[PDB]
């Protein structure tokens, strides 16, 4: 098997060595990549050595192409390992007696969402509707439990926050938002999933955020079905490898396809209500978006026995994988054990294409989203809105503060999955669609050729709106981005080089002159990125640059407490009303970059730092490996 030799590659080869290095810190003793080598982070995790779901799938990407390139897949079957023993919850995690108790006829309470974090804890509406799950007997039926095989989003990898003691450094599964749409990352207070009551108030925290008469000790996992997806894209690019190198990672495949038959909750309204008549209790699969939702989310009792369910009635474009849906509906290998699996999978590929092309704006970026829950409680749609499947448009899914779709690097870690499925299946839907974005991307790469440096649109702005959704693209004349300011995000950057290749090497084929012509321009774009972030920004760790966070004032964010209500986190900071970011993890003092971040506070300066993500890191080094197998020059 003849691989490649070219600049490209090689430089893949030198990021995998630079990531795998013992010296730079990207990884855990258990093995688990970090959120990011430096620990002063905040953005969606909110310390740097938490990790992510996110994280592991880029992982076992990285270690797709480099067995890809080098023949030896130890490592990510290695990464497949890790995942399974430390991010998808096992026996202890979600007791089997609770999942084995689930009445899908019932599958969860409902709760309102509230505007602000100040409204919580939110009641439990016992008597309000909730719909028929659908999906739980199948699952069960074919694996034989209960239990669900997909990864829970948030890991506290060293037991920073001290949920799991005060003397392990064994990985914690944690999680933050639970407030709503006003609740930032700065305004969370930081949850075990396993709430014991050990730490918190009187009841853990749980009477922070649901209301109820009396609190049982509980587990509650959420997924990010973002990155269960890419960990089927990932596996699937191993397989091609596998089969071009003559190795078999059948049982890994089996890992992906099992995790992707659970992915299928992501196409489910939060309470399982009816699809563009959200009063209404679903039957069955009338409560099915059909998209990647936000979450799905499960819990259950751990001092008696007892289980519950949520989709999520929130979809971002971002979120959407087409490549993991055709993977999963379209080829033999991963089509997965549940009879309806690649089915239901080959539906939602339909709907998700639908769905870029129905936010795509008269620019050619992808607008926010939709959602089955106006206001996250099923308020009646103002009149005029504009839906999709029944569905409302939302600028800005979920959360506002910041607006969920306000950052450009959804833009690039979408579209490539578009961009990868479409030089993969061909499917003709998919090509206005990435013709439009590219040439909308591309007009927005700035290039400084003396330097050799650029810049790529960091905060995007959206006005208007689509028109509703009829089957076929408008051009969305009154649905409108703007780039407000530009930057360096390498990592984004890495991934948009990622789109363009694909989506270059698609259009190689075409004999259209136009075509022709768009294929010199996202192929010359990618390779000068990828030629750029080699020259020019290479540091000992990896390839980074330094960035300004404004939004490190927030260290300072008041944090909603209820009155009256008094806690303490595991090392006994106190939690009261008067609360602070900081005032609840008071540890971040003891962090070396903290001098830095309290003076620049002090003189009203925004903190600079030099970031490697590892989802950053492993963009780049993927986008190296990608461009140096599409094109052989
Ligand atoms: O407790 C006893 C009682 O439980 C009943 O059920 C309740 C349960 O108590 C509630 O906890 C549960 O609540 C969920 C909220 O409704 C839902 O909004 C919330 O959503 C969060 C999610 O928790 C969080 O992880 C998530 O994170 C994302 C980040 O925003 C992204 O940046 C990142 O990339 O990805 C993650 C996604 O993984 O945000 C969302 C949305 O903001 O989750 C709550 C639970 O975690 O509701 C249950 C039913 O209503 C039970 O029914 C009773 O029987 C029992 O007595
Ligand atoms: O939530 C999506 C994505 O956010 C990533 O962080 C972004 C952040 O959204 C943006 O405001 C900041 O300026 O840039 C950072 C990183 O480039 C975060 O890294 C991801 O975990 C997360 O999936
Ligand atoms: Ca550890
Ligand atoms: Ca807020």
């Amino acid at each position: 098997p003849v691989v490649p030799n070219n600049e490209y590659v090689q430089h893949f080869k030198d990021m995998y060595a630079k990531i795998h290095n013992a010296n730079n810190g990207y990884f855990s003793d258990e093995g688990i990549p970090y959120h990011a080598v430096e620990t002063l982070m905040v953005e969606a995790p909110d310390y740097g050595h938490e990790t992510t779901s996110e994280a592991f799938s880029y992982y076992m990407w990285l270690e797709a192409m480099n067995a890809k390139l080098t023949g030896d897949f130890s490592g990510f079957k290695k990464a497949w390992d890790v995942t399974e023993k430390y991010i998808i919850p096992g026996e202890t995690d979600q007791p089997s007696a609770s999942m084995s108790n689930y009445d899908p006829n019932k599958p969860a309470t409902y709760a309102a969402e509230h505007p602000d974090p100040s409204m919580y804890p939110s009641q439990l509406q016992f008597g309000a509707a909730v719909g028929k799950d659908p999906l739980y007997n199948e699952l069960k039926s074919t694996y034989g439990t209960s239990q669900v095989y997909g990864m829970h989003w948030l890991l506290d990898v060293d037991n920073w926050y001290g949920f799991g003691g005060a003397t392990s450094t064994s990985p914690v599964y944690i999680n933050t938002f639970q407030r709503g749409v006003q609740e930032s990352c700065w305004e969370t207070v930081p949850q075990p999933c396993k709430d014991e009551m050990k730490y918190g108030g009187r009841n853990g925290f749980l009477d922070l955020f649901t209301g109820d008469s009396q609190y049982a000790t509980q587990f509650k996992y959420t997924n990010a079905p973002d990155a269960d997806a890419r960990a089927v894209q990932a596996t699937y690019y191993a397989q091609l490898a596998a089969k071009e190198w003559g190795v078999d990672i059948s049982s890994y495949v089996a890992k992906s396809t099992k995790m992707g038959d659970f992915l299928r909750y992501s196409f489910f309204d939060k309470y399982f209500r009816k699809v563009g008549n959200s009063t209404q209790a679903g039957t069955g699969y009338d409560s099915a978006q059909y998209l990647l939702n936000w979450y799905y989310a499960w819990g259950g009792g751990i001092s008696s026995n007892w289980s519950w369910r949520i989709g999520s009635s929130h979809n971002h474009f971002g979120y959407q994988n087409p490549m993991a849906a055709w993977i999963l509906s379209n080829t033999s290998d991963f089509k997965p054990k549940s009879p309806n699996a690649a089915t239901d999978w080959n539906n939602s590929l339909k709907r998700q294409i639908e769905f870029y092309q129905w936010l795509q704006s008269a620019e050619g970026g992808i607008a926010g989203g939709a959602s089955n829950s106006n206001g996250g409680s099923y308020q009646a749609w103002p009149a005029g809105t504009r839906t999709f499947y029944g569905m409302g448009y939302t600028p800005h899914p979920v959360y506002e503060d910041p607006g969920s779709n306000e950052w450009f690097g959804m833009q690039a870690w979408s579209m490539q999955r578009v961009a990868e499925y479409y030089y993969s299946s061909k499917d003709p839907a998919a090509k206005s669609l990435l013709d439009k974005w590219a040439k909308w991307a591309c007009a927005n790469v700035q290039f400084d050729d003396a330097a050799k440096k650029f810049k790529i649109p960091a905060k995007l702005v959206w006005t208007g709106q689509p028109d509703t959704w009829t089957g076929s693209y408008t051009g969305n004349s009154n649905l409108h981005v703007k780039v407000e300011a530009y930057g360096e995000d390498l990592g984004v950057a890495g991934s948009l080089s990622n789109a363009l290749s694909y989506y270059a090497k698609a259009l190689e084929s075409s004999t259209d002159a136009a075509d022709k012509v768009a294929y010199n321009t996202a192929k010359e774009t990618s390779r000068k990125i990828l030629d750029y972030l080699w020259a020019s920004y290479q540091d000992d760790k990896g390839i980074a640059v330094t960035e300004t966070r404004n939004d490190f004032k927030r260290f300072n964010q008041s944090v909603y407490i209820p009155s009256g209500w008094t806690g303490k986190m595991p090392n006994g900071d106190v939690i009261q009303s008067g609360a602070t970011f900081l005032s609840i993890r008071s540890k971040y003092k003891q962090d070396p970059s903290w001098p830095n971040v309290e003076a620049a506070l002090a003189n009203g300066t925004g903190v600079d730092m030099t970031y490697h993500r590892f989802w950053g890191q492993s963009d780049i080094a993927i986008a190296f490996g990608t461009y140096g197998t599409l094109f052989t020059d």
